């Protein structure tokens, strides 16, 4: 999997079971994603960025297959314009952005 | 150079002299910055992100030298927590996303 970068590197995950479009986001600390339901054991979290900040439900242990991989991990859920899957994940991926 | 992504992918960039701290950004489509003067020839923006709208100054064919290559292209002004080289400049860079 190489993302050349010329369109935005959006992928289909399955967050526990639910597909969802996800953009690989290197800018982002978080993964933020928006339209599916955790369940009640969260942390209220708070995140920012351009624009300024949102409200998150922070959920662990969030079983997600993407790119061939099945890994465990951070999401966040929030009022987001699109589903994001930041570092934290892309570590966990063994991604890396590369000149 | 590869980033692998356990901390952020900050680097060091001159934007016609000025120098400024930037944040690779695959999430970005494109790049906005502050701090840093420019010609006054530039057509007002709109640039969306998490949460919310901000209003932005947007000069074309700006002479950007990052990772030790010289560079061309849009990069908007505007007051934005972090410093931004979205996908229009990675791309020139030559940058990809590799798994
Ligand atoms: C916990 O600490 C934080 O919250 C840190 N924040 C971050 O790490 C945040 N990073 C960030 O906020 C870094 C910026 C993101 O990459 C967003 C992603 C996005 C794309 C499209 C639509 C909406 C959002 N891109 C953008 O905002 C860019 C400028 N927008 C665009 O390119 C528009 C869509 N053309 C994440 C929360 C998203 C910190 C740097 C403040």
């Amino acid at each position: 999997p190489q993302f050349s970068l010329w369109r935005r590197p959006v992928v289909t995950a399955h967050i526990e079971g639910q597909p969802v479009e996800v953009l690989l986001d290197t800018g982002a600390d978080d993964s933020i994603v928006t339209g599916i339901e955790l369940g009640p054991h969260y942390t209220p979290k708070i995140v920012g960025g351009i624009g300024g900040f949102i409200n998150t439900k922070e959920y662990k242990n969030v079983k997600i297959e993407v790119l061939g991989k099945r890994i465990k991990g951070t999401i966040m859920t929030g009022d987001t314009p699109i589903n994001i899957f930041g570092r934290n994940l892309l570590t966990a991926l063994g991604m890396s952005l590369n000149l």
